[PDB]
C-alpha cells in the first residue's frame, strides 16, 4: 500500500448522487468529499492516473480504500455534471461570457494533460464538473493513460489512435456542448451516419447566435489531420482573452 490509503472507518457516505456509483460525504469527520464505489483492479488504474495528476481544473483525488469493498475519494464539486448544468434551471442565464470562461478551464485543465503527456479519451460535458462560482474540472479518468462516437476523432474510432489530438477534436463537440446548452451533437443522426457524413468531410454548423469566430474554433479542433488541430495551450489563450482579441464588438443575445 502507498500513503493514498486510508482506513474504511474514516469514511461517511450520506447522498447518492450517482449509480452505475458516486457518493456524497464527509472524510475524518471535518472534511465534505465524492466517494466513488465499484476485475477490480482496473477500477483502481483510475486512482492510478489520479495519484500522478494535480491540477486546479483536475477533480482532485483525496484518498483511496484499496481492499474491497473499494473507495475511490476527491473533492466534492457542488453543481454536479456540466452537460446537466447546461440543460437545466441554471442553463437559460448563460450567456457567452460565462460559457466561454468555462471552456476556458476546460482548456486550462487539459493544458496540463497535455503537458503532462496524457490522454483523456472521454473528454465531453458529462464528464466535467461544476463547483461554486462557476468552477469547471475535468472528470471521470477511467480511460485516461500516459467510446461515444459523437465526441470522438474519426482516426481514434476506426483504428484505436487516441491521443491529446483525439482529446482536442473532443474539446471542439464539447464547444457545441457549451453554445447549444448542452444538447446531443448531430441532431438526428444516429452514430454510423455520424462516421459516414465526418468521412466525407461533414462538421457541424455554427449553432444559433454563436459568433463565426468560435465555430472557426470549433473547425480547427475537427481538422481531419490529427496533427493541423491546435492545441490546448493556443486553446486556453484564445479562449481566455477571447473578448478583448477576437470579439471585442460582442453584443449580447437572446440565447448567447
Ligand atoms: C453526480 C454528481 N456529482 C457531484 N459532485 C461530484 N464531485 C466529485 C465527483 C466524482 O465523481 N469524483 C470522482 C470520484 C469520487 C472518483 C473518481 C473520479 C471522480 Cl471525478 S461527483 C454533485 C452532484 N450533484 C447532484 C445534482 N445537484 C443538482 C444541483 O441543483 C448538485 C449536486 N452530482
Amino acid at each position: 500500500k502507498d500513503a493514498w490509503e486510508i482506513p474504511r472507518e474514516s469514511l461517511r457516505l450520506e447522498v447518492k448522487l450517482g449509480q452505475g456509483e458516486v457518493w456524497m460525504g464527509t472524510w475524518n469527520g471535518t472534511t465534505r468529499v465524492a466517494i466513488k464505489t465499484l476485475s477490480p483492479e482496473a477500477f483502481l488504474q483510475e486512482a492510478q492516473v489520479m495519484k500522478k495528476l494535480r491540477h486546479e481544473k483536475l477533480v482532485q483525488l483525496y484518498a483511496v480504500v484499496s481492499e474491497e469493498p473499494i473507495y475511490i475519494v476527491t473533492e466534492y464539486m457542488s453543481k454536479g455534471c456540466l452537460l446537466d448544468f447546461l440543460k437545466g434551471e441554471m442553463g437559460k442565464y448563460l450567456r457567452l461570457p460565462q460559457l466561454v470562461d468555462m471552456a476556458a478551464q476546460i482548456a486550462s485543465g487539459m493544458a496540463y494533460v497535455e503537458r503532462m503527456n496524457y490522454v483523456h479519451r472521454d473528454l465531453r460535458a458529462a464528464n466535467i464538473l461544476v463547483g461554486e462560482n462557476l468552477v469547471c474540472k475535468v472528470a471521470d479518468f477511467g480511460l485516461a493513460r500516459l467510446f461515444p462516437i459523437k465526441w470522438t476523432a474519426p482516426e481514434a474510432a476506426l483504428y484505436g489512435r487516441f491521443t491529446i489530438k483525439s482529446d482536442v477534436w473532443s474539446f471542439g463537440i464539447l464547444l457545441t456542448e457549451l453554445t447549444t446548452k448542452g444538447r446531443v451533437p448531430y441532431p438526428g443522426m444516429v452514430n454510423r451516419e455520424v462516421l459516414d457524413q465526418v468521412e466525407r468531410g461533414y462538421r457541424m454548423p455554427c449553432p444559433p447566435e454563436c459568433p463565426e469566430s468560435l465555430h472557426d474554433l470549433m473547425c480547427q479542433c475537427w481538422r481531419k489531420d490529427p496533427e493541423e488541430r491546435p492545441t490546448f495551450e493556443y486553446l486556453q489563450a484564445f479562449l481566455e482573452d477571447y473578448f478583448t482579441s477576437t470579439e471585442p464588438q460582442y453584443q449580447p443575445g437572446e440565447n448567447l
